[PDB]
């Protein structure tokens, strides 16, 4: 599982698709809520941890919306 805020994720928003919402025990530190969150949404199998409240001890708490990428079998479309 990877960090992006939903300002980055949102470009490829239609290429995921929404499996939950982790969320820190409280604002512990910046990367350290980050790392906790990565650890969160990996365990449940998530290959984006979207920051649904931004980061770097900017009014956060630390939540954040994970999603899993639409993996392919076959179809090529052209």
């Amino acid at each position: 599982a990877e960090i992006m805020k939903k300002t980055d994720f949102d470009k490829v928003a239609s290429e995921y698709t929404k499996i939950g919402t982790i969320s820190t025990t409280g604002e512990m530190s910046p990367l350290d809520a980050r790392e906790d969150l990565i650890k969160k949404a990996d365990e449940k199998g998530a290959d984006v941890v979207v920051l649904t409240s931004g980061q770097t001890e900017n009014k956060i708490h630390g939540t954040a919306d994970i999603y899993k990428k639409k993996l392919e079998h076959h179809h090529h479309h052209h």
